[PDB]
């Protein structure tokens, strides 16, 4: 009945000290405490992974040099470009255990939904989409998202993952590219030179997973309506093919209106609809975070989403509290749209939509 929410004070401190997003997930934590929707959730401490854990999904060689890494320095390690650990993925002290404890959150978060605990459970300093069993990606040492997913499919026997992050959920689905028990569904920018490169309309997975993998490629400037629009469509056609049993669903705010990133232009509002859809479905369903460099708009983003899992309306006015000079210089809730334009053509989504509506096709016709 009540929603899960995984949350220790030394989870947040652990994951506070990540690059390029300091003190993100005290921010969050922090709105979120301030809305006292906090009252309203029933609040886990959570497991850190063991290394078997970490193992269903990771390599030992990897695991072993991340751990190898991180207690000492990169300088006597140039075996870290062969597991992913460059200019993108820094090989800083501690980031094992940040690791460890993020896999961790998710695993417990699983755990929760597969015991009957609850029908929502949330990690909102999970969602490291891009993470390889060998290889470290895009900011992401570990894919958390797909250990979730693993134990899941302890109870659950089909498994859906839907990645509204502003990238493509390449590490998740590339995990199960040769499955069709478990779905993946990213809507993602797709540009020449944009990160990660992948996640063409045309990418629907291989061998056996032929058509579990779903991609739908969009361009700058998209705003709350036509994004519901894809995604719903989209998902109506997912639910009556794939009929999943259980949800993960990654809700990175890289792509709310004044990110750096600065590529789609989302409301939290917009995001919100996507959400309700899926949780209309009554299916056991893990919430990830990701991606959000405004910190304080991926506060305002991941604290409203709380808000619709609860089914609360909260206040437009932000509360004082810990970080209460970020939210300026309007301190209220809602983000406004900038004023770009939107790069998408109707009749190339058309077309998008279609194509998809016809990959799904051969789920049902090949059951
Ligand atoms: C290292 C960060 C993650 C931070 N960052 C900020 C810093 C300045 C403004 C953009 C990036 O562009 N990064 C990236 C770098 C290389 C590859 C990928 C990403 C983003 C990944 C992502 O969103 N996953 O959902
Ligand atoms: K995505
Ligand atoms: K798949
Ligand atoms: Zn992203």
């Amino acid at each position: 009945l009540v929603p899960v929410y995984i949350y220790s004070p030394e989870y947040v401190s652990m994951c506070d000290s990540l690059a390029k997003i300091p003190k993100r997930a005290s921010m969050v934590h922090s709105l979120i405490e301030a809305y006292a929707l906090h009252k309203q959730m029933r609040i886990v401490k959570p497991k850190v992974a063991s290394m078997e854990e970490m193992a269903t999904f990771h390599t030992d060689a990897y695991l072993q040099h991340l751990q190898k890494v991180s207690q000492e320095g990169d300088d006597d390690h140039p075996d870290s470009i062969e597991y992913g650990l460059g200019y993108d993925c820094p090989a800083t002290e501690g980031i094992f255990d940040y690791a460890a404890a993020i896999g961790g959150a998710t695993i417990t978060a699983a755990q929760c939904l597969i015991d009957g605990m609850c029908k929502v459970a949330i990690n909102w300093s999970g969602g490291w989409h891009h993470a390889k069993k060998d290889e470290a990606s895009g900011f992401c040492y570990l894919n958390d998202a797909v250990l979730g997913i693993l134990r899941l499919r302890r109870k659950f026997e089909r498994i859906l993952y839907v990645d509204l992050d502003l990238h493509h959920g390449d590490g998740v689905e590339d995990a199960f590219s040769f499955t069709s028990k478990v779905m993946t569904v990213s809507l993602h920018k797709f540009s020449p030179g944009f990160f990660p490169g992948t996640g063409d309309v045309s990418d629907v997975g291989l061998g056996k997973g032929r058509y579990y993998s779903v991609n739908v490629p969009i361009q700058d400037g998209i705003q709350d309506e036509k994004y519901y629009q894809i995604c719903e469509s989209v998902l109506k056609e997912v639910y009556q093919a794939f009929n999943p049993k259980a949800v993960v669903l990654q809700l990175g705010a890289d792509t709310i209106a004044g990110d750096p990133m600065c590529s789609f232009n989302m409301t939290p509002v917009g995001i919100g609809k996507c959400l309700k859809y899926i949780l209309q479905w009554q299916l056991a369903t893990l919430i990830l975070g990701g991606g959000g460099y405004n910190l304080a708009n991926t506060a305002r983003c991941w604290t409203y989403l709380t808000g619709v899992i609860l089914g609360k309306t909260l206040s437009s006015e932000i509360p004082d509290h810990e970080f209460f000079t970020a939210y300026g210089p309007d301190y209220v809730l809602e983000i406004t749209p900038s004023c770009r334009p939107d790069r998408n053509e109707p009749h190339r989504i058309q077309q998008i939509l279609n194509y998809i509506k016809g990959n799904l096709k051969h789920v049902v016709i090949e059951g």
